[PDB]
């Protein structure tokens, strides 16, 4: 099916670390054999599934591979190049910045080697518009998260359009909602996006209102918004009043077990009422999956034809954190592009 990878693409949730291909992970493992690290440690196989819990283990062991800023850099080099072969045109990277003494790694130098990243992949002239999203962890507590933020704040200003916003990721058990409202709601007041992981689990209404009342740009995942443990009408209502886009996952969601299948996947609930929502990969390497593999899934689990398909791509460009001229831009790449993605 090359109409999918062919198919002018998005991205808006993607996690740095857990976007590592398995060609990279081969790559960091051949530079650290010392850490007794196997490949099938950081990826859940087709036909295989793991509990939300056993995918953050992953990231702790994924982690212990990138930990200078010359693994950064070469992540963040192969991870923009395996995006733009698979058609993807405009892409919002999400990592949280780490320090590590070992190496000298500052949360700072972090940020500086995903922007050289970035940099190195323009003068390569790749067909892909990338962005940086700062990621808050939860686990990080709520110092840390001043200190992201006041970090991503800099980095908003000086950056011109490179870094756009702030990610809100990380154990959702973790934590509660209003440690983290001061440092999200000074970015909000500094004029950074914030895309926000909600509802990701069941039984959390009240944590779930909270962080809606930051009123996010974007809401990653929302999967128990509708379900009467953890969500309501309430709480669809608030997001469907707001137009608050929703950054869907389909393998993600199965492979972590937090949806039982593609075809209950929440994806059919939200489009049967055409809210804003663009198909993402969330960790493309740990899920072992591509964008346009999930525009597949989502277009055969919910027989959308390959117009319907475009309309979706399409309509994405909209939720993009980036200017008016951007959207632009790239709504001119999309239909420049059209004849030869849809035929007759
Ligand atoms: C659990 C993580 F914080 C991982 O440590 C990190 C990996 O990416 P990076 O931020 O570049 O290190 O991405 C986050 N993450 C990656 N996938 C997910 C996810 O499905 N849900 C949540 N809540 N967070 C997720
Ligand atoms: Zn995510």
């Amino acid at each position: 099916t090359d109409f999918y990878s062919e198919l002018p693409k998005v991205e808006l949730h993607a996690h740095l670390n857990g976007s590592i291909s398995s060609h990279t992970m081969k790559k960091l493992i051949a530079q650290k054999p010392d850490l007794k690290i196997h490949d099938q440690m950081t990826v859940i196989d087709k036909g295989k599934k793991r509990t939300l819990e056993e995918c953050f283990q992953m990231f702790q062991t994924i982690h212990q591979l990138t930990s200078s800023p010359e693994d950064i850099l070469m992540v963040t080099k192969d991870v923009i190049k395996e995006f733009a072969d698979d058609g993807v045109k405009y892409l919002e990277l999400r990592s949280t910045p780490r320090r590590e003494n070992a190496t000298g790694m500052t949360k700072k130098t972090y940020v500086e080697s995903i922007l050289e990243g970035i940099k190195q992949s323009k003068q390569e002239n790749l067909d892909i518009d990338v962005r940086y999203l700062i990621a808050v962890d939860r686990r990080g507590g709520p110092l840390v998260a001043k200190e992201t933020v006041k970090l991503a704040e800099e980095f908003f200003l000086s950056t011109e359009g490179t870094v756009l916003g702030l990610d809100l990721s990380g154990d959702p058990t973790v934590g509660q909602a209003k440690d983290f409202l001061e440092p999200l709601l000074e970015a909000k007041k500094a004029g950074l996006k914030l895309a926000l992981h909600l509802s990701e689990i069941p039984n959390q209404k009240k944590e779930t209102q909270i962080l809606l009342d930051l009123l996010p740009d974007r809401i990653g995942h929302g999967t128990f918004l509708n379900s009467g443990e953890g969500g309501s009408l309430d709480l669809v209502d608030f997001v469907r009043q707001h137009r608050i886009p929703l950054e869907l996952c389909l393998t993600s969601n199965v492979k972590s077990q937090t949806v039982p299948s593609y075809d209950q996947h929440h994806f059919g609930f939200w489009y049967s009422i055409a809210h804003p929502s663009v198909i993402c990969t969330d960790d493309k390497g740990v899920f072992a999956t591509h964008l346009s593999q999930e525009y597949q899934l989502a277009a055969e689990t919910f027989n959308l034809t390959q117009s319907q398909v475009w309309d979706l791509s399409y309509e994405s460009i909209n939720y993009i954190f980036a200017s008016d001229s951007t959207r632009s831009e790239l709504r001119k790449k999309w239909n420049h592009l059209k004849p030869r993605v849809l035929h007759i």
